[PDB]
């Protein structure tokens, strides 16, 4: 501070089908995205992208980390290896492989997703809390 080295900046559904935005912003108040939600058409493909700025020196090993919830039960738990990364002056962007939505009424519904931004020093660069509500239109 008041300029850390590594800043989570932003989470994106990269969906193409999607008629509007479905972005956090992560320099914001973490806390709001609990009861909010991105709504997902069942099926559709997307990726989840990953904004992050380093600021000053090398970080090695960057990790995200997501574990997904259905009415509060965890169903699910994925990482993904981000890398080592310099500092420079834009932010980087990691996208996760592409998914599927769920599809089929008794897979619809919400989903929280816990998210967490580490590296190999085990540093918590940011957890944040978010949504996702899969339904059979948008």
């Amino acid at each position: 501070a008041m300029v850390p080295n590594v800043v989570v900046t932003g989470l994106t559904l990269v969906c193409s089908s999607a008629p509007g935005p479905l972005e956090l912003d992560l320099t914001g108040d973490l806390e709001s995205f609990k009861k909010q939600s991105f709504v997902l058409k069942e099926g559709v493909e997307y990726r989840i992208k990953i904004s992050f700025r380093v600021n000053r020196e090398i970080v090695s090993g960057m990790k995200y980390i997501q574990h997904t919830y259905r009415k509060g039960v965890k169903i699910d738990k994925t990482d993904y290896m981000v890398g080592s990364y310099g500092p420079r002056a834009a932010a980087y962007e990691f996208l996760t492989p592409v998914e599927e939505a769920p599809k089929g009424m008794l897979a619809r519904g919400s989903y929280s997703i816990k998210s967490r931004f580490t590296d190999d020093d085990k540093t918590d660069h940011l957890s944040w809390e978010w949504n996702l509500t899969i339904k059979k239109d948008w």
